[PDB]
């Protein structure tokens, strides 16, 4: 039986020792953080994440995906919040099958933890590593107290999280030729209590955004009606803007309330918590990392947040983590040797971890930033409507198909150019002709 070291009982971590151990082989996870199966008596917070059509096949290739959606909650489509117009809700599909799901992390993790071990894996947790030793096979893992335990290795997997441990211990070996690309938006999370979003009428099938150009909120529903609100906006005013919003203005709590009050007057009545979960609730920091190296030979390979940190714009870094999970699994128990097998799941997967990581970016400008937009969209829609398997719309793919995402990027710029194209030199949708746009569409889309 084939070996392996996992390390992070993260969402890649979990659902590779799971397709690996039922497969035969021996596998050894270890988790830095303590068993969230285990009850105590801590107070912790519901985060939820958008899984989307990559995620939820990667749970079904699993045998997971039914007993996750059974407590997600279906998101139709995007809830825009302008003050003083009604909410307007943008469908993300074509019908019920066409949605994405709101899942609570935790709860996740713990379905993937029970997975993997009734696959046959162990999970070791309280166990963070520390260091690697190549040469030798061995590695250093500790707990929080810096207590040193010492394990051979085979294969190591890295899925360990966009501050990778095994990414930190590979950069010494090798170049992994790591390109930083910083974000300037720090993110804050609040809290919309069942009461709250009930009292004020928040559609609980939808995921809500409250755009204001430079930052923004959004909000994803849980299955008791409460909703977390996420804040993007600026750690700090740029040289330019000194006056502008950031982080940086917002002393406290009580500042933070002043400016939901002004910025996002609709939304603030519903945050009865603000000040508080502005205080005790981390800023958190955002990130593109590109590595030109995701292997060492036969001996490492890095997957998921460990080998491509993106912005989360997309909803889009879970659902290519699971993706790649399959990826690996599948080159692992298939190849010659562990060495083809990374070098092949590596070639396979880094042009599309540099699409995704791309179209997230560009994905912030579509969500916080319009009349055109929606005349481009309108026009794709009829496009959509005359060539279902040719134009299908950038989103769409990304979110409800398993075309690689450089493939969904590559057509999506094609369409972009196109849509631009007609919407150019005509100031309403009826001076468009509409076959000559579809004309374009069979010349430059290839059927799917
Ligand atoms: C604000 C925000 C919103 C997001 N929303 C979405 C969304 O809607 N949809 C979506 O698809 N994605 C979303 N993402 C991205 C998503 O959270 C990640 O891409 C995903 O969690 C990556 O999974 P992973 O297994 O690679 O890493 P992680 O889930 O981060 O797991 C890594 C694991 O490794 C452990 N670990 C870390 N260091 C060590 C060490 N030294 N030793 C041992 N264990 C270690 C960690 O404790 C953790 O359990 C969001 C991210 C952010 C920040
Ligand atoms: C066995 C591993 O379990 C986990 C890993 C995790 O990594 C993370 O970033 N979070 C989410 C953020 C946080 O809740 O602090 C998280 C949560 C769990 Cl349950
Ligand atoms: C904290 C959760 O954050 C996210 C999740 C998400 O899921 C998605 O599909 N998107 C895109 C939605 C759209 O463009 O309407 C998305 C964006 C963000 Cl910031
Ligand atoms: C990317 C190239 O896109 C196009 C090329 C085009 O050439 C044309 O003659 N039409 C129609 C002229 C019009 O009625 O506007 C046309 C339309 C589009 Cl979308
Ligand atoms: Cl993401």
């Amino acid at each position: 039986a084939r070996q392996v070291t996992i390390i992070g009982a993260g969402l890649a971590g979990t659902l590779v020792a799971r397709l690996l151990a039922r497969n035969g082989w021996q596998v050894n996870l270890f988790e830095r953080r303590p068993d969230p199966r285990i009850e105590t008596g801590a107070r912790g917070r519901s985060i939820n994440l958008a899984l989307a059509e990559r995620g939820a096949h990667a749970l079904r290739l699993a045998g997971l995906e039914r007993e996750v959606l059974a407590e997600a909650v279906m998101m139709r489509g995007r809830m825009v919040h302008v003050p003083g117009t009604p909410p307007n809700l943008q469908p993300y599909g074509r019908d019920d099958s066409e949605v994405i799901w709101s899942i609570n992390r935790d709860r996740l993790n713990r379905i993937l933890l029970d997975g993997a071990e009734a696959a046959g894996a162990s999970i070791h947790f309280n166990l963070g590593l520390d260091s690697v030793d190549f040469a030798r096979q061995r590695l250093t893992l500790s707990n929080v107290s810096g207590e040193r335990l010492e394990k051979r290795f085979h294969l190591l997997i890295g899925a360990d999280g966009c501050n990778s441990a095994v990414r930190q211990a590979m950069a010494s070996v090798v170049d992994l030729g790591e390109h930083l690309e910083t974000q300037p938006h720090g993110y804050k999370e609040l809290q919309i209590t069942p009461e709250a979003s009930a009292q004020f009428n928040l559609e609980p099938n939808a995921l809500h955004i409250w755009p204001h150009g430079d930052y923004m909120c959004i909000a994803l529903p849980n299955l008791d009606r409460s909703f977390t609100v996420t804040l993007f906006l600026h750690h700090q005013s740029p040289a330019a803007q000194p006056a502008s919003p950031s982080f940086a203005q917002l002393v406290d709590g009580h500042a933070a309330r002043r400016f939901f009050q002004r910025q996002f007057p609709d939304l603030s009545p519903m945050l009865d918590s603000l000040e508080q979960d502005f205080e005790h609730h981390p800023t958190g920091k955002l990130a593109t990392l590109r590595l030109t190296t995701w292997h060492v030979g036969g001996q490492a390979v890095l997957l998921g947040d460990a080998a491509h940190p993106m912005v989360p714009f997309h909803g889009q870094g879970m659902n290519c983590a699971l993706e790649d999970a399959v990826a690996l699994a599948e080159h692992l128990q298939s190849a010659a040797d562990n060495a083809s097998a990374l070098a092949a799941f590596t070639a396979q997967r880094q042009p599309d971890a540099l699409a995704i990581q791309a179209m997230a970016l560009e994905n912030y400008v579509e969500m916080s930033s319009s009349p055109t937009y929606l005349l481009e969209r309108e026009l794709g829609q009829i496009m959509a409507q005359r060539q279902p398997t040719r134009f299908i719309p950038r989103y769409s793919m990304v979110t409800f198909s398993r075309l690689p995402y450089a493939q969904a990027m590559a057509r999506g710029q094609i369409q972009e150019q196109l849509l631009k194209f007609a919407v150019a030199n005509h100031s309403d949708l009826t001076s468009i002709n509409l076959d000559a746009v579809e004309h374009e569409v069979t010349r430059c889309l290839p059927p799917l």
